[PDB]
C-alpha cells in the first residue's frame, strides 16, 4: 500500500499505563472513545500539516454556511431531523450568535490526492483528551529517550487554543461560572471532564461538575445546581440528538441556559451535513458526493447508505439501487475506502476550536465500516 504518511513501530514508553493513570486518565474504550496504543506513531510531513490546516479552516466556514440555510428553512430543519418543538430554541441560538467551543472534522487522507471529509463531530467529539494533552506528552518523553527523528514536532495547539478561548468567553461573553455535565455512568471519569475543568480554571473561570439527572428545575423554568443555585452557562458531554427529544426538552428554550456546544451545533453534527454540503459546493476537492435516499439523486457506482442519525452502515455496489435499513431517514455517500496501513484502515480527526484549526489525532480501526475508530495513535511532523 503506497501512502506519503509513515506508520513508524516504536517501543512504547515502559510507565505509559501509570502516567495516564496519575493524570485520572481511563485509556479504555467507553462511549466511542478510543483504546491509547503507542507502539507505533504516525510521520507527517509540515506540508501535509499545513494542507490539513487550510482544508480544515475552511470546511468549518462551509458548516457554518450549511448552519445559515438550514436555519431559514423549515423544509430543511425537517430534512436535517430537527425536532420541530426545538425549532425555536435552536434558531434563537444561531440568530443571537451563541459561541462555539470545539468541532472534530473527521477526514480520509493518506497524504495523496485531497482529504476527504466524512463527518462534522461539532458537538461530543471524542478523544479530545489524547490529542490534546497525552499525545503531547508522549512526544515530549520520547523525544528525551532519543526515539523520535531530532527535529520532531507535532500538529496539536489544542490546549494553547482552549485556554486562550475560556478566556475569550469570559472576558467577552461573560462565561465567569461554567457548569460541566454528562451522563452519569459514562464518561465522567475518562479525562475529558476534569482536563477541560482545568483548562477553564487556568482561564480563571470558575467551574462546577454535576451529572445530568442532579439538575433541578426551579419555579420559573431554570435550571439549578448540586447548591439549588442558578446554572447560567453549561458545558456537556452529551450530544443534541439525544437532548432535543428528551422528555421535558420542551423546557430547553426558556431555561435561561447558554450551551456548550450551542444549540444551534445539532445541524452540524449529523449526516443531513454530508449532502447539503454538496448540494452548495459541489466538487469541491475535500468533499464526496452525497444525497438524502429519499430525494431523486444520481446512481453511484458503489456507496454507502449511512443514518442521519449517528445511531450501522451497510455498502452497495454495481450501480445497484437501495438494503437491510431501507431508505427512510438515510443518507447515501460515494464509498472512498479509507487509507490501510498493515491489518488497519487508519482515520484523521481534525480539530477545531472555534473557528481555528487546533491539530489532529491519528485513530485506527480493522473494520471498513465504524462509527468510531477503535484505537488511537500519536503522531508527529517533520521538515
Ligand atoms: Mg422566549
Ligand atoms: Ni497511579
Amino acid at each position: 500500500h503506497h501512502h506519503h504518511m509513515e506508520r513508524v513501530s516504536i517501543t512504547e514508553r515502559p510507565d505509559w499505563r501509570e502516567k495516564a493513570h496519575e493524570y485520572g486518565f481511563n485509556f479504555h474504550t467507553m462511549y466511542g472513545e478510543p483504546y491509547w496504543c503507542e507502539d507505533a506513531y504516525y510521520k507527517l510531513t509540515l506540508a501535509q500539516v499545513e494542507k490539513l490546516e487550510e482544508v480544515t479552516a475552511e470546511l468549518h466556514q462551509m458548516c457554518l454556511k450549511v448552519v445559515e440555510k438550514v436555519i431559514a428553512s423549515d423544509e430543511l430543519m425537517t430534512k436535517f431531523r430537527i425536532p420541530k418543538h426545538t425549532w425555536s430554541f435552536v434558531r434563537q441560538s444561531w440568530l443571537t450568535h451563541q459561541p462555539s467551543l470545539y468541532s472534530r472534522l473527521d477526514l480520509a487522507w493518506d497524504g495523496t490526492g485531497e482529504p476527504k471529509l466524512l463527518e462534522n463531530n461539532a458537538d461530543t467529539p471524542t478523544s479530545l483528551y489524547e490529542a490534546a494533552f497525552f499525545q503531547w506528552i508522549w512526544l515530549e518523553d520520547q523525544l528525551n529517550a532519543g526515539n523520535l527523528p531530532e527535529g520532531s514536532d507535532q500538529f496539536n495547539s489544542l490546549q494553547e487554543k482552549l485556554i486562550d478561548r475560556f478566556v475569550e468567553l469570559r472576558e467577552q461573553y461573560g462565561f465567569q461560572l461554567l457548569h460541566l455535565t454528562c451522563c452519569r455512568d459514562t464518561v465522567e471519569d475518562r479525562g475529558t471532564i476534569q482536563y477541560l475543568q482545568d483548562c477553564a480554571t487556568e482561564a480563571e473561570i470558575a467551574t462546577e461538575f454535576l451529572y445530568i439527572d442532579d439538575i433541578g428545575l426551579g419555579e420559573k423554568g431554570q435550571f439549578t445546581d448540586l447548591q439549588d443555585q442558578v446554572i447560567s452557562n453549561l458545558f456537556k458531554l452529551y450530544p443534541w440528538e439525544f437532548m432535543l427529544r428528551e422528555m421535558f426538552s420542551t423546557k430547553l428554550e426558556d431555561a435561561g441556559v447558554r450551551w456548550l456546544e450551542p444549540a444551534w451545533k445539532s445541524i452540524i453534527s449529523n449526516k443531513a451535513l454530508l449532502p447539503l454540503l454538496w448540494e452548495m459546493f459541489p466538487n469541491h476537492p475535500n468533499l464526496l458526493p452525497a444525497y438524502f435516499a429519499e430525494d431523486d439523486h444520481p446512481q453511484m457506482e458503489k456507496y454507502v447508505v449511512k443514518p442521519i442519525f449517528s445511531r450501522n452502515v451497510s455498502i452497495i455496489e454495481n450501480g445497484k439501487t437501495i438494503g437491510p435499513y431501507g431508505e427512510e431517514g438515510m443518507i447515501v455517500q460515494q464509498f472512498h475506502p479509507l487509507p490501510k496501513f498493515g491489518d488497519s484502515y487508519m482515520l484523521i480527526g481534525s480539530w477545531l476550536v472555534n473557528d481555528q484549526p487546533a491539530g489532529i489525532g491519528i485513530r485506527e480501526d480493522r473494520a471498513l465500516i465504524t462509527q468510531d475508530m477503535s484505537r488511537f495513535y500519536p503522531h508527529i511532523f517533520v521538515e
